[PDB]
Formats: C-alpha cells, sequence, structure tokens
C-alpha cells in the first residue's frame, strides 16, 4: 500500500529463503517497518526497531499465521499473562547458570566424542550432518528424556517443523499460497505423539530427572501434573528450535571462521576465544533470523508508522544483527569485531531462555572437534550454501584434513 515501496510486491518467499540480505539491506535503509506482501505482516528490520518491538508495554506475544498453524496454543513464544510466567516457570529450572555448571560438561563432551570417532580419522566430514547437528539433537534429547529418540529422527523432526513453521507466503488475498506446506509438520506432530505420549504416561506415575518429567511435576499440587495438551506446543517449540539452533550456531560460527583462515587458526591455537567466535557467528548469520512476531495491543507509532491496535510485526533479528548503525562491515565474519550487544536471543519478556544453555552446547562441541581435527581445513571443492528466512544456517559444510 506504500507507494515508494511499490517493489516489495515483487520479492519471492524462495527469494527470501535462498538469500534474505538484500532485500533488508534496502528495507534498513527505507522502511525500518515495512509491510512485506508475500508475508502478509509488517516486519522489523533494524536494530532499534526490533528491540523497541521486543521490549515495549505496547506489545504482546503472538506468533506468526504460519507458525501458530504448525504449534497451536499455548505454545511458550506466542502467550502472555499468567499462561507465559507458568511455561516460563516450567522450563527454566533446568536451565538456569548454577544448574548448568553442574553437569553440561558430562553431557555434552562424551556426546561430542562419540560423534567425532565416527570420522576424525576420515580426513573428509560432512560436519552439518555428521557432527553439528547431531551433537546439537543429542545433548538436548537427553536432557529432555528423549534418549531413546536416535538423533537421525530428531533431525528429521526439526527439519520438517521448520519447513511449516516458515510456510509463511501468502496470496494476494492474505490466504496461505501453500496449504499443502503444513502437511509434514502435521505428520512429524503424529510421529512425536506415538513417541513422546508413553513416556508422559510413564513420568506421570513415575517421575525422574528428565526435563519434560519436571515439566508435568514441578510446581503442582500434590498429585497432579500438567496436562499433556497443555504441554506439548512448548515441546514442539523445543524439537524445532531448541533442537537445530546450536547446531545452525556451531555451523555458522565454524564457515565464518573458515572465511578468515587467519582467525581460524587463532582459535585452534587458543581455545579460550571460542566463546567470542561463536558470539560473532550468532551475529554473521543468526540462527533464529525472522522467527517471531509481536502484536500491538494500542495504537502506536514505529519508525514513523501508525499502527492501529492488533497489528502483526515479524522480528527480523537476522537482519538487525546486520545493521549498519552499529557494526561496520557486518556481512563480513570479524572475531576481532568490538564485543557489542546482539540480538540473536532475541530481547524483553520473551527473550532466550536456553542462552547459558545453547552457549556451552556450542563452546564443548568446537572445543571437542578443534582438538581432536587441528589441522581442519573446508573443502574448496564445494561451496557453502544457507538456507532460510525464519531459521538461517548452512545447509552443509564439507571440509577436509591431512590424515
Ligand atoms: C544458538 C542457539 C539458540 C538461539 C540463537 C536461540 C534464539 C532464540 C530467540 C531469538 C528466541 C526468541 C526471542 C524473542 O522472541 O525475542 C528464543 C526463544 C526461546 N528459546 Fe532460544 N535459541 C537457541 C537455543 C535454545 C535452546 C538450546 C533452548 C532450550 C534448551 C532454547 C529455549 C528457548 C525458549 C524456551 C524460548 C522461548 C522464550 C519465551 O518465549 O519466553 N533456546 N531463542
Ligand atoms: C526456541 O525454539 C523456538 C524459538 C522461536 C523464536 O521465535 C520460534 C520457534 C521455536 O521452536
Amino acid at each position: 500500500e506504500r507507494p515508494d515501496l511499490a517493489w516489495l510486491d515483487e520479492v519471492t518467499m524462495t527469494q527470501l529463503e535462498r538469500n534474505p540480505y538484500e532485500v533488508y539491506e534496502r528495507l534498513r535503509a527505507e522502511a525500518p517497518l515495512a509491510f512485506v506482501p508475500v508475508l502478509g505482516s509488517y516486519v522489523a528490520s533494524t536494530a532499534e526497531v526490533c528491540r523497541e518491538v521486543a521490549t515495549s508495554p505496547d506489545f504482546e506475544a503472538v506468533i506468526t499465521p504460519a507458525g501458530g498453524r504448525t504449534f497451536g496454543h499455548p505454545a511458550i513464544i506466542g502467550v502472555n499473562g499468567d499462561i507465559h510466567a507458568d511455561l516460563r516457570s516450567m522450563v527454566e529450572p533446568a536451565l538456569q547458570p548454577a544448574e548448568v555448571d553442574r553437569w553440561i560438561d558430562d553431557l555434552v563432551r562424551p556426546i561430542a566424542r562419540r560423534y567425532l570417532e565416527r570420522f576424525e580419522n576420515d580426513g573428509h566430514a560432512e560436519l552439518v550432518a555428521q557432527y553439528c547437528e547431531p551433537v546439537s539433537v543429542r545433548s538436548l534429547g537427553d536432557l529432555l528424556g528423549l534418549q531413546e529418540v536416535d538423533s537421525d529422527k530428531l533431525r528429521e523432526w526439526f527439519a520438517k517443523l521448520n519447513r511449516s513453521f516458515t510456510n509463511a507466503a501468502v496470496d494476494e488475498n492474505g490466504e496461505f499460497a501453500n496449504p499443502e506446506g503444513f502437511a509434514e509438520g502435521d505428520q512429524a506432530k503424529a510421529e512425536i505423539r506415538a513417541v513422546v505420549d508413553p513416556l508422559i504416561d510413564k513420568w506421570i506415575e513415575h517421575p525422574d530427572d528428565s526435563a519434560i518429567s519436571h515439566w508435568l511435576h514441578d510446581g503442582m499440587p500434590p498429585g497432579q501434573t500438567r496436562d499433556r495438551e497443555y504441554i506439548y506446543p512448548t515441546i514442539y517449540v523445543y524439537l524445532l528450535g531448541a533442537m537445530q539452533e546450536p547446531g545452525h550456531g556451531m555451523a555458522s560460527t565454524l564457515v565464518g571462521l573458515f572465511s578468515r583462515p587467519e582467525q581460524l587458526e587463532e582459535v585452534v591455537d587458543d581455545p579460550t576465544l571460542i566463546p567470542r567466535a561463536i558470539a560473532e557467528g550468532l551475529r554473521w548469520t543468526s540462527p533464529i533470523w525472522s522467527a517471531g512476531a509481536r502484536i500491538s495491543t494500542k495504537p502506536v507509532t514505529i519508525a514513523g508508522v501508525d499502527l492501529p491496535a492488533g497489528t502483526p510485526v515479524m522480528l527480523s533479528y537476522g537482519s538487525a544483527n546486520h545493521d549498519t548503525g552499529k557494526y561496520e562491515a557486518p556481512s563480513q565474519y570479524d572475531l576481532h569485531r568490538p564485543p557489542l550487544p546482539h540480538l540473536a536471543f532475541g530481547a524483553g519478556n520473551h527473550a532466550c531462555a536456553g542462552i547459558y544453555f545453547a552457549n556451552h552446547v556450542m563452546r564443548i562441541a568446537l572445543e571437542e572437534l578443534f582438538e581432536a581435527i587441528p589441522n581442519l581445513e573446508r573443502d574448496t571443492r564445494e561451496g557453502v550454501e544457507f538456507w532460510g528466512w525464519g531459521f538461517r544456517g548452512p545447509t552443509s559444510l564439507h571440509v577436509t584434513w591431512e590424515v
């Protein structure tokens, strides 16, 4: 509807999935808050606007249309008030820093070693499928109580939920343009139910130290549990983003380091720099790139746009993390970038609950990788492609090393 942005009418969903950075560079300059027709929503592209919307008292949580179609209610990312307070209290115990420090090393390090031992003497590997994704899902899967669900299956589930959650394209009338793209999300949920319903049956009668068992029991009156239908949407939140994003983050960090071979050498030589390398990695390609949204609760003015009450705004944190008002040459990976705040974990009341855990998973995984393969190099015979608008990461990461 905005005349000078008529070019946005020609932006396609495929373009945003393959490479959103050119469109979003224009948005950050022309319209930090803009309606994108193919997404059917206002989008916030700059750090100032994302931060304001995510922390404003005049906005509250909502799920995107395709996200809500995929997860239903009450997904922790999309609720407010008393329900959100309860779901936050439910997930937070195992994520508390002092608790994570008690067991994170004994959890992740043996998992990383197990997967590394399968290929560390081959001289070649595709690290997304052989290392980054397995370590991410096996670590969280064991924490949750899903020890008997294979990492192949956890990876398949987050991939299907990813595509369903981000099936956001809409047509002229604002209707989903690809309604059949939700079917594999529905099929993944059906499989998850078949596996998890018996585990919940068991945990209700025999609680244990698994996180989902504690979700059922913690804070409840004696003999009561949270109803499974009340917690399943937050289980899906985990089985998508919590399973996927640490693997995305460590892979993007590696791609970034490979693009700066001098900096990769530094980090291999001095592993205490791995946390700094990961933080730049998350800024450089944010795993949660534009998955979330807020909705206005009152009429509000943002970036010169007068929004009525009830207006959704998508939070494109991955674009915000390339805001040239903050960073110099943000499209380049730079380990020695001055440490600044970033928005890869969001902001406000709905900011990431698992930051401390996620950073440790990524750190320990990179530590063990660089120890087992110090002469790791990227297979330049292959190129690295990134995919995703809602969630973004490399689709593969071929490497080689002298055995
Ligand atoms: C590098 C890995 C990760 C990244 C980049 C990431 C990023 C984010 C982002 C951007 C949000 C939305 C924040 C907002 O809307 O302002 C979020 C929400 C959330 N994340 Fe993380 N995440 C990561 C890993 C994890 C892990 C491993 C867990 C659990 C163990 C987790 C648990 C959560 C939860 C529960 C929420 C919802 C918070 C709420 O709505 O109140 N995250 N995360
Ligand atoms: C932490 O996992 C999730 C986070 C988000 C944030 O927008 C969306 C879907 C997810 O599964």
